[PDB]
């Protein structure tokens, strides 16, 4: 029910012998997929120095799934921390928890394409991830700023299937530094992605 894990990053020779570690820092693992899908996202923050200069993480959901619950690495249900209206003042850039939606806004600072470009679009995404974006398969981004941990962080996400004629569901997650950059002066950014397949329900 899950395709092979995709990991990409814009880390390059400037990161030296951490390049490969930075590239393979994000993982996604299906827990259960049976009108609901539940998955875990793991960010290995060990080589990122977020306790010196903070980073951020992003969870990207496809059209056809609506997030119902997200639990952080402290087992705290943070679902209600995210705005639901992209233009809410509590969704501005000073805020720790932010939400972006292709149904609400595309370009501008709180647009889904801008925030893609600042996250997965920066992480040298592969053709599979780029085809999800160009085919308008992806729609929501949940973002957490002020990540300062140095361990592996696991988030557990649950979503409801909203499209009854859909079997394939791309899931993605991204982490970056907001200070350290690659040789091209772009924030070091890494991604993890897998596609989930649901069995067709007989009716």
């Amino acid at each position: 029910q899950q395709s092979p894990l995709i990991q990409t990053s814009n880390a390059d020779y400037k990161s030296g012998k951490d390049q490969e570690k930075l590239r393979t820092s994000v993982s996604i693992n299906l827990l259960k997929a049976e009108g609901q899908i539940q998955w875990k996202v793991t960010f290995d923050t060990s080589e990122w120095s977020f306790n010196v200069k903070h980073g951020g993480v992003y969870f990207i959901l496809p059209n056809g799934l609506d997030l119902t619950k997200i639990v952080d690495n402290n087992q705290h249900d943070i679902t209600a921390s995210f705005p639901t209206d992209i233009n809410d003042y509590r969704n501005s850039g000073q805020e720790k928890y932010r939400f972006f939606s292709s149904k609400q806004g595309l370009d501008n600072e709180n647009g889904f394409n801008s925030q893609w470009n600042w996250s997965a679009g920066q992480a040298n995404p592969s053709e599979t991830v780029n085809s999800w974006k160009s085919g308008n398969r992806l729609s929501k981004i949940y973002f957490i700023n002020q990540i300062t941990d140095t361990t592996e962080l696991t988030y557990t996400l649950t979503a409801k299937v909203t499209e009854p004629n859909q079997q394939s569901f791309p899931l993605l997650a991204v982490m970056k530094s907001f200070t350290y950059t690659n040789s091209k002066s772009t924030e070091v950014t890494s991604l993890g992605a897998r596609e989930i397949t649901l069995e067709k329900e007989k009716t």
